[PDB]
């Protein structure tokens, strides 16, 4: 059995301005009876009503999850946000605002030439380096709309060569997408980034 | 304490082929409760999924979303939910007299102090049976469930049901594309399950 | 058990006839009992009951209302025997409500019969009225259907209205009036939308 | 404590023509013992054990493997002994079975980024091949580049059934100045046929 508390994603907090975070707890047994996620603050203020979901996995497992909104200025003026975990047959967690230093991301998009025998998609690229800390959003926008998130597969922040982490952001998109228009944008939102937390850079098919 | 069983998605039926079922129990008073799914048949129930919310007046709740099999349904399965605290509920596919629905797009001209915004509403009528969904889309594009409001199904003075949805659209979004589209999935709808109807703002 | 509701007066009884009441809806030798929370005396009630098709017993009792009283925020309570119910006029900011009438093109196989629709939207409070007339005589009651206010995506509240009308209807005067009551509208509570078939 | 049995790299596997696999006991005297499933006999293995700074200690045993026996199926085991754990750790390692799928390979340069004038980053994106075990050279003057200058992806789903990695490679001026040609190369079991693809970028047109 084993327990996570996530900070709040950067879109939800600086463009949406609704955070909130999630106690993910695994269970393996999983123990008759149900699990309790209690949530405090450090400073022992009061907490919103928080949202708990659970599904038995295909192996087996009780995966249980709760999220919890929290304030926008509570969170970045730094208060802690607990977790307790309690089950008969007790586990803390805790999550606060990150401290270091801070560094924007670089932002680059690409889009793939054609594939010999595949006329009708292309595959889209997003490298977003050199950024401190690790947290970061990142979405595709097609027609100044944001698309579902389920299109694209982002990767886990890596270690650059130095301090700064990447990620690399993958869409494949339809020759009717780029048809209606040509013009695919790659935004991320990170909270040393100028202005308003937000670099974003296009890219375009261009086909034959 | 009530509960409450609905049937699938005509969206999730037809087109995703992937059909859900959902329980949905609202208590006035908390105290765990326990929601088990059965099938008439006696035959297999896969895993559900399960939800839990205090609401703003205090109360609990609980909603439990199972996936049921495309032709099992179709064929006429009975699926059970029952609630341990005793309630029952059941749903099955509905048998009877079939209706395409009459699907009608409309857009408010300009008001006074909303220069930069129009409402586009949606009237769907005279289909049978009650089980719809209604989307909105822009480009082609199907927008946020968040973005339109959708009323329930109730009874014509006939025999058939209306529904009206409406969609706040902004003056960027008509500008870029002046055509929405207000697309609807029945049973009935030939071809595809689907009938739409676009309107501009003009 | 038993669910106990108290409405509040329609905008159509206050603001047009200018004679409100308030209702108690009681849902199961049943008493209800009204009071006022300035302890100024109330008006005798109209007790009411009615069974129910699937056997339950409804009770209602309409109280008469001072229009100056209600508009300056009294507070009437309707106790049944254990339950208490209040009611009062809903404070906060005010907005007219815009009013749109839409009519539908005619559809195939169905020649004889239309449908309008009114859409009601961007008003606050949520307390509405909404009638349609037919050469200024108001049509009754059972022909249309009024959703319940809803919320947009702002502050005020929306309502759609639907009214199937007839091919005799629109060929003895093609105009249909989808009208609004509503406490903030200009100058005397009412906005109305004229609407044609063709 | 768990315990984590590797297979070759395709590399090892296919150009250099010398696999070893790894077992991995983590959060732990440990013992690690080496079998085959057909019965035949093993290669002396390295063992290597590193206390960490958490408390904990690892012990690893890389096993030399033949080449045709790893390509023609055979099962290596490690099994795991200790006092302290009641029930022994098991852990089996095989060559990948299902469909296969050669990767389509795409190399790309990025264009300057203010403050970083003398160096770029190249980047591969390696997608559509299955299984998802796969190596990654870098090459620059004909020669390989250490491994230790690029990073690569974990293996991850695409839409449809294969897998993608993205590798990473941060080159300087002198480099591209000396020769403007990078290459990018794929090693996978299903690129025929010589079990590689590659592609070709330069950092200026
Ligand atoms: C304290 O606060 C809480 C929180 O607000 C409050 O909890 C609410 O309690 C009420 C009690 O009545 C609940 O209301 C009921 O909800 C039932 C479930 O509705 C869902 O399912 C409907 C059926 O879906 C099928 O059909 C559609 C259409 O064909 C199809 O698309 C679907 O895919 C599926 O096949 C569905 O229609 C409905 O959707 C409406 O609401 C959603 C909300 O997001 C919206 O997105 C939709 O556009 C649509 O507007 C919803 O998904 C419902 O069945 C039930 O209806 C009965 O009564 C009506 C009365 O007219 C009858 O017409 C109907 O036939 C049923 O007999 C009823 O509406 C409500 O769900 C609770 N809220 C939440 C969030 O759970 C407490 O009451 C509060 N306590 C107090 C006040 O004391
Ligand atoms: C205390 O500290 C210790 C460290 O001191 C720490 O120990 C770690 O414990 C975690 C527990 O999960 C271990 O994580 C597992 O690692 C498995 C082994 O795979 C890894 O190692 C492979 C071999 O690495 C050698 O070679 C590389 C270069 O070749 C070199 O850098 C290394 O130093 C080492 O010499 C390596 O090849 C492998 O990477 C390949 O595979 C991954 C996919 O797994 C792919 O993404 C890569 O691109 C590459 O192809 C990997 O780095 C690993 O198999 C295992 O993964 C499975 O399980 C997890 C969950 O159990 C799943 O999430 C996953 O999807 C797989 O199913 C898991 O990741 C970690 O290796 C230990 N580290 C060390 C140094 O021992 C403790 O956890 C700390 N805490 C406590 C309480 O003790
Ligand atoms: C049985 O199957 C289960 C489901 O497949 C397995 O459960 C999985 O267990 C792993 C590790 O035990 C979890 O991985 C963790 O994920 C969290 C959060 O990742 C998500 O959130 C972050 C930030 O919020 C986001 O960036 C990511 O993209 C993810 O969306 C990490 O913090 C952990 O470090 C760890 O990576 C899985 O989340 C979990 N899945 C589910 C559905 O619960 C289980 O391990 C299997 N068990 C056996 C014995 O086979």
């Amino acid at each position: 059995v084993s327990a996570y508390l996530s900070r709040p994603s950067p879109f939800d907090l600086f463009i949406r301005k609704s955070p909130t975070i999630t106690c993910l707890v695994v269970d393996l047994a999983p123990s008759k009876g149900t699990v309790q996620l209690t949530w405090s603050r450090a400073s022992g203020k009061p907490v919103q009503h928080s949202t708990r979901k659970e599904e038995k996995q295909r192996n087996g497992t009780l995966t249980v999850t709760s999220t919890l909104p929290v304030g926008t200025r509570d969170w970045i003026e730094g208060e802690t946000y607990q977790c307790r975990v309690t089950h008969p047959h007790a586990l803390m967690r805790s999550t606060t605002k990150t401290s270091g230093p801070r560094a924007a991301p670089e932002v680059y998009a690409f889009a793939t030439p054609e594939w010999p025998g595949s006329r009708d998609k292309r595959t889209l690229a997003c490298l977003i380096q050199n950024f401190m800390p690790e947290d970061i959003s990142v979405q595709w926008l097609h027609n100044e709309v944001q698309l579902p998130d389920a299109r694209h597969s982002t990767t886990q922040p890596r270690k650059t060569k130095g301090s700064g982490f990447f990620v690399f952001s993958r869409l494949e998109v339809t020759r009717a997408e780029w048809e209606q228009k040509d013009e695919f944008i790659c935004r991320a939102v990170h909270e040393a980034a100028s202005p308003s937390q937000t670099v974003q850079r296009a890219v375009s098919v261009n086909p034959g």
